[PDB]
């Protein structure tokens, strides 16, 4: 389908986008930073295919308190102008706040089991996402975006992230070397990566892609965790550790910069970030995990 | 996909770009393939596990059959070495194709085509010929089609780093220019028309490709645009190249190849920005060879 006439500044070949940071991976996937992309062209590209973006989010037990701010900020910054179908997974149906949604956007609530330990709740996300895409076949959406709930949107998060498979760089470890990365270092684990391996440390709280790729990934990670459980082992960073094992063995077709998941309290706002888009809501871990 | 094996390679650095001297990504987030931007180990893994097959089309019409020898022999050294390759030589002379020894898992087929008298028609009619070829045997034989001029020789690596849904190549004598200077078709009456305030890049008609579905889509559309022009009594300023540039403007390429992938050393030298010269023109006499 052909793009219409558009007027915009010309891509200048001998004038780099950004010079301080890496904008492309050695397997030729983009790293998304401000000033790398023209959202006008990308919006038009994705609007011509009438793209539908699913956004999954688990708000179990005390994490329902996070829903309102998460959902309202999503209205103002997440894939605006495009079709959005939210998926809210919770143990409490009544506790989901009434959030006014812009046109072409809807919400569905799906009840799940509540696990005792906070590690299991986070881990079993992979299982529940997989079981849901299996049950729906795909149908409704073209892409799925899977994020933590304890977050607020502050700036634009649009179709630039959309690609068959994507992860995001953990804000803690983008300037760290691979032996400083907190991979699972026990060879007994299905998530084991030795000190000589690894590209990036990816976040467990922001990944996604096409439905096919996301179903594939969540299933791989859950079965990987089931073998660990049977072997009596729990991965150091739980769901995150298995995603890292997976994105090492199956490279993402785009990678997102720490612009797309930050913590201003813990890490501030360094010069390499022109925009903070998706940010940690301050939480008392021990108390909110009960 | 296909699960990658354990590999040992230098770690990519987020705070340390490979190339600070060039644009390595388009405004629509397509990689621009320069030397330094990729690790061939990783890419060779990804594709080889797919059992990827590459089709290379090339036109040897009339006197341009003389170029085939050097073209094919240099391709065997540098083009897609280690992957399944099939050469498609389109000629009006089946007895003029030189006997070139191929590596394992590599094929060559000669297809007979007519020879239009004018060189412009020879060049422009490649789009129809590639498309009729694509339709004849759908995506029956290859996963990707690469479509290149013959007045050429490989001088360095040209591999699976080029493979994507749809790619184009930055013209060597324009990569530094500004869009108003690009020699697009400027007459509103032509289909290839692009006004002064549009355009991202000036692409080459002598090096493009992509997936079988995408290439056949491109060549067909280009041929149709040309038929409409010939009916209107107009021929685009730079022929198939012009129609291609219109097509890639309206359908952005998923990868862009840097001038590394088509250069003229006799005309333009070897600038510092080009670490390699992978695929270069063979100096020719334009009036005589085109006849
Ligand atoms: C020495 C560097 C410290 C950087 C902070 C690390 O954050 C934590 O990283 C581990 C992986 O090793 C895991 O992903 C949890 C993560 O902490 C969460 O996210 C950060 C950004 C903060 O918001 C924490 O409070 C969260 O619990
Ligand atoms: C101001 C730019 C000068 C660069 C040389 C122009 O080359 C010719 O450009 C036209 C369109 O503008 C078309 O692409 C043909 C092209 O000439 C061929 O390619 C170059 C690189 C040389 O190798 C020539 O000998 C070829 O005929
Ligand atoms: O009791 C819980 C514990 C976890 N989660 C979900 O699991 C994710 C991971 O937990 P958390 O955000 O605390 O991990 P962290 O950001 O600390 O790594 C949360 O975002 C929630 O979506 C939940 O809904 N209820
Ligand atoms: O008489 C001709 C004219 C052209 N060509 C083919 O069309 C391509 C483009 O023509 P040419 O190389 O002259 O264009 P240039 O590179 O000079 O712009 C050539 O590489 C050939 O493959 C051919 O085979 N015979
Ligand atoms: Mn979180
Ligand atoms: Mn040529």
């Amino acid at each position: 389908v052909s793009l219409p006439r558009m007027v915009y500044p010309q891509p200048k070949v001998l004038t780099p986008c950004r010079k301080d940071v890496l904008v492309v991976t050695p397997w030729l996937a983009p790293i998304v930073w401000e000033g790398t992309f023209n959202i006008d062209i990308l919006n038009e590209q994705f609007r011509l295919q009438n793209t539908t973006i699913g956004l999954t989010v688990f708000a179990i037990k005390k994490y329902v308190a996070f829903l309102k701010l998460f959902l309202e900020t999503a209205e103002k910054h997440f894939m605006v102008g495009h079709r959005v179908h939210y998926y809210v997974f919770t143990d409490q149906l009544a506790a989901v706040p009434r959030v006014t949604l812009g046109t072409g956007r809807q919400l569905s609530v799906l009840e799940v089991r509540a696990y005792k330990r906070w590690q299991d709740v986070s881990m079993r996300r992979m299982e529940m996402i997989s079981d849901f895409c299996e049950r729906r076949f795909l149908s409704e959406v073209d892409y799925l975006v899977c994020v933590d709930v304890d977050m607020e949107f502050r700036d634009h998060v649009g179709v630039e992230i959309l690609t068959p498979l994507f992860g995001t760089l953990h804000p803690g470890f983008y300037g760290s070397s691979r032996e400083a990365f907190t991979y699972e270092r026990r060879p007994q684990s299905q998530a084991y990566i030795p000190k000589d391996e690894g590209d990036f440390y990816y976040l467990g709280g922001f990944f996604g892609g096409s439905v096919q790729e996301v179903q594939r990934l969540t299933r791989a990670c859950h079965q990987a965790m089931m073998v660990d459980q049977a072997n009596g082992i729990e991965a150091v960073w739980h769901d995150e550790s298995h995603l890292n094992k997976y994105l090492l063995r199956h490279k993402p077709t785009k990678v997102l910069s720490p612009e797309y998941l930050w913590d201003q309290q813990l890490l501030g706002w360094p010069a390499v970030l022109r925009k903070l888009r998706f940010t940690a809501v301050p939480k008392n871990h021990q108390a909110v995990r009960n």
